DNA sequence: GCTGATGCGCCGACGGATCC
DNA sequence: GGATCCGTCGATCGCATCAGC
C-alpha cells in the first residue's frame, strides 16, 4: 500500500502558528545528492534549519553550491577522521553553541529556546556484526542526552537506524534478525524515549498510520512498491509537545534512499 | 587527470517446512 | 492445501584506493 503524507498542519493544536521549520535528510552522499538536484528541493522547502546525515564528504570538498545558500549560511560539518559517515547542520540564524560528539556522527547546537541534536546512529551491519557496538553506543548516547547541561527542551532529529515498532516497516516478520529491527535496537529506541524523556513526534500525531516510511532499499525497486522503513525521526521533550504543529515525511523528494522529514514548531 | 575494477558499508524475494 | 514461518542469496548506490595509459 502506497502512502501520501497528510497536508502540512502549520498551527499548534491550541492554535498558535509555526515559527520554526526544521528539515532532516540522510542524503546518501552529499556530492551525489547535490548532482541529483537535492539542493533544489531544499530551496523549495525553505527550512530554517537543515540536518544532513551520511555526507561522505569532508569540508574541503563541499560543492560550491553550498555557499550559495543565504537562508542557510551558518554551516557546521562533522566527518570521521579515520569518505564515509558524516553529518552536517545548516541554519538561517547562528546558534548560541555548537559541539560535536557525545566519530563524525553527532552535532549539538544550542538555540535561544531549545537544543538541537542531529544524529547519524551507527548501523548494526549486515549479519549483525556491529550490533553489540550499536548497543554500547545507544547507552552512551542516552547518558549523553540525559546529561545535557541546559534546562532547555531537547529536539533530536536524524537517522536513528531503527524501526521502533512493527508499524514502522513493511516486512516486520522477515526483518526481526535484520539491522534496524532487532529486539536489541527496538528496545534501545524504547529506552531513549523514556530515559531522556522524549516523544516520537510523527506518531504522537499519527499513532495508527501505517505505511509511512523514510527509507527504501535501492534494490528490487522497493521504493516504487513503498516497501520501506521509518528510520528517520524528530524526537521532542514532553514540554515541546504543545508547540508541535506537524511532523512530515516528504516521500516524493528524490536524491537518496532516504526521503526528507520536516518538523513545524510554534515557538 | 581520468576511467574502470575492486572493496566496503548499506533485505526483499524466494524456496521449503509446518500447521490446521 | 492455503497460509504462515523460517533460512538462504543476489544485489543498489556512492565513495575510497589502486593500476594503467
Amino acid at each position: 500500500a502506497l502512502y501520501e503524507d497528510p497536508p502540512d498542519q502549520k498551527t499548534s493544536p491550541s492554535g498558535k502558528p509555526a515559527t520554526l521549520k526544521i528539515c532532516s535528510w540522510n542524503v546518501d552522499g552529499l556530492r551525489a545528492w547535490i548532482k541529483k538536484k537535492g539542493l533544489d528541493w531544499v530551496k523549495e522547502e525553505a527550512p530554517d534549519i537543515l540536518c544532513l546525515q551520511e555526507t561522505k564528504c569532508s569540508e574541503n570538498k563541499l560543492p560550491a553550491e553550498l555557499q550559495e545558500l543565504p537562508g542557510l549560511s551558518h554551516q557546521y560539518w562533522s566527518a570521521p577522521s579515520d569518505g564515509y559517515s558524516g553529518v552536517g547542520l545548516l541554519s538561517r540564524q547562528a546558534p548560541l553553541k555548537v559541539s560535536y560528539g557525545i566519530e563524525g556522527r553527532v552535532i549539538v547546537a544550542e538555540f535561544d529556546s531549545f537544543v538541537l541534536v542531529t544524529a547519524y546512529v551507527p548501523n548494526a551491519g549486515r549479519g549483525l556484526v556491529r550490533l553489540e557496538y550499536r548497543q554500547r553506543w545507544d547507552e552512551a548516547f542516552r547518558k549523553f542526552l540525559k546529561g545535557l547541561a541546559s534546562r532547555k527542551p531537547l529536539v533530536l532529529c536524524g537517522d536513528l537506524n531503527v524501526a521502533h515498532e512493527e508499524i514502522d516497516l513493511r516486512n516486520p516478520k522477515g526483518n526481526k534478525k535484520n539491522a534496524g529491527f532487532t529486539p536489541q535496537e527496538r528496545q534501545g529506541f524504547g529506552e531513549l524515549l523514556q530515559a531522556v524523556p522524549l516523544a516520537d513526534s510523527f506518531r504522537h500525531l499519527y499513532p495508527n498510520t501505517p505505511y509511512a516510511y523514510t527509507f527504501w532499499t535501492y534494490m528490487m525497486n522497493a521504493r516504487s512498491k513503498n516497501v520501506g522503513w521509518r528510520l528517520d525521526y524528530f524526537l521532542l521533550s514532553h514540554s515541546l509537545l504543545p508547540a508541535l504543529c506537524d511532523s512530515k515525511i516528504r516521500s516524493k523528494a528524490l536524491g537518496s534512499d532516504h526521503c526528507p522529514i520536516t518538523l513545524y514548531l510554534a515557538l
